[PDB]
């Protein structure tokens, strides 16, 4: 039900279906003297 | 799911609840001259 994604269209409106993925996360970073990179 | 407060925002594409509470009542007051008022 409802309208995820706020487009303008019901999922009963249209009989389409919704996947989710919800996931929240941190993310943390102590030092950066500690790391080394490549660039081209 | 949805948009019970109509402002266009629905309940799944900005992640949040809604927490409702609705109720069916009456008033029937059979007279006036039986109350008195106490007014500053």
């Amino acid at each position: 039900y409802g309208d995820p994604d706020q487009t303008g269209r019901d999922l009963k409106g249209h009989n389409e279906v919704m996947v989710r993925a919800e996931a929240v996360l941190y993310v943390a970073i102590e030092s950066l003297d500690s790391f080394a990179v490549v660039k081209e």
